């Protein structure tokens, strides 16, 4: 049994094509996505939810955003810029970046592909827990703009995890494969992939013909994601708590974290409901924080970030030399594309054109990866 693994910036997802359909596999916590987090404590190494859940208690030894480091050199401008936003240490080992942590009392360093191997190990175990069988063969996805060094380092992460990586394929290709846009009766198809995750915004235009997924353009923002929408909600409620209780909770890591968690949950709920409850017992000094937020307020807090996602779409179209009327298919992927206002903005931008969004947007890449894995293994 060959699996498809979406190794995302903030979440990872594993699917298997069996008996004519994709099954996206829930972890032992019942979650169909797993945080791309690894934590190092005085006793153990944690991966996924367990790692993310203890981040506020152990910030310096909790590693994330390994995908931003993978296949890069220490001196790279992107690495030096990104280090300013991480509580964990990034050190230079002979021109290569390593994350340095405390683990079982000792100072330890790990290459990005070692951190990612631990996430892939977790995704491997999630598939094996469900299938009741050893999982070796996998297709793993990377962004279209990833170079050979980034692709090789991602593949090596799989190998370190004991996975046989059949192929590294582009995330926008996986999304297009999921919706079967390569198997439509016709000539070429122009496809725009609108991919908004937790940390990154990726716009891709492919022209698909004779099984060739030609990248015509890429655009977006490597630092725009769902976490920015969460940030706007947290600042909103910190100001609110300040007004009501004359308490600034900003420098209480635990308090801010629990507010952030509640804010992300509320955001997810606002994609299906016009209102959401914030319910935190003893947020700060035993003071309960029970309030609500309307969809309207959430949209208002994030108005500039939401409509700003259309500028990269325009750029991608210009660089691809296509009018919006020449796009055959629009594909929503990444967890953030569930936000109704984002969906409305993109559909309005494409003058009413229906969006491909029937596949759970945060599962579509793993879905495509799993289809490709079955094809390569000869089980489809
Ligand atoms: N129903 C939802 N409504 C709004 N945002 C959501 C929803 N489900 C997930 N998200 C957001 O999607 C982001 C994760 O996107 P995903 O593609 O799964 O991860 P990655 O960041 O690794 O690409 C998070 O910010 C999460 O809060
Ligand atoms: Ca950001
Ligand atoms: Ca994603």
């Amino acid at each position: 049994p060959a699996v498809g693994i979406d190794l995302g910036t903030t979440y990872s997802c594993v699917g298997v094509f069996q008996h004519g359909k994709v099954e996206i596999i829930a972890n032992d916590q019942g979650n169909r996505t797993t945080p791309s987090y690894v934590a190092f404590t005085d006793t153990e190494r944690l991966i996924g939810d367990a790692a993310k859940n203890q981040v506020a208690m152990n910030p310096t030894n909790t590693v994330f955003d390994a995908k931003r480091l993978i296949g890069r050199r220490f001196d790279d401008a992107v690495v030096q810029s990104d280090m300013k936003h991480w509580p964990f240490m990034v050190v230079n080992d002979a021109g290569r970046p390593k994350v340095q942590v405390e683990y079982k009392g000792e100072t330890k360093s790990f290459y990005p592909e070692e951190v990612s191997s631990m996430v892939l190990t977790k995704m491997k175990e999630i598939a094996e827990a469900y299938l009741g069988k050893t999982v070796t063969n996998a297709v793993v996805t990377v962004p279209a703009y990833f170079n050979d060094s980034q692709r090789q380092a991602t593949k090596d992460a799989g190998t370190i995890a004991g996975l046989n990586v059949l192929r590294i394929i582009n995330e926008p290709t996986a999304a297009a494969i999921a919706y079967g846009l390569d198997k439509k009766v016709g000539a070429e198809r122009n496809v725009l992939i609108f991919d908004l995750g937790g940390g990154t915004f990726d716009v891709s235009i492919l022209t698909i013909e004779d099984g060739i997924f030609e990248v015509k353009s890429t655009a977006g923002d490597t630092h725009l994601g769902g976490e920015d929408f969460d940030n706007r909600m947290v600042n909103h409620f910190i100001a609110e708590f300040k007004r009501k209780h004359k308490k600034d909770i900003s420098e209480n890591k635990r308090a801010v974290r629990r507010l952030r968690t509640a804010c992300e949950r509320a955001k997810r709920t606002l994609s299906s409901s016009t209102q959401a409850s914030i319910e935190i017992d003893s947020l700060y000094e035993g003071i309960d924080f029970y309030t609500s937020i309307t969809r309207a307020r959430f949209e208002e807090l994030n108005a500039d970030l939401f409509r700003g996602t259309l500028d990269p779409v325009e750029k991608a179209l210009r660089d691809a030399k296509l009018d919006k009327s020449q796009i055959h298919d629009i594909v929503l992927v990444g967890g953030s594309t569930r936000i109704p206002k984002i969906q409305k903005l993109l559909q309005d931008f494409f003058n009413g054109k229906e969006l491909n969004k029937s596949i759970n947007p945060d599962e579509a890449v793993a879905y495509g990866a799993a289809v490709q894995a079955a094809i390569l293994s000869g089980d489809k």
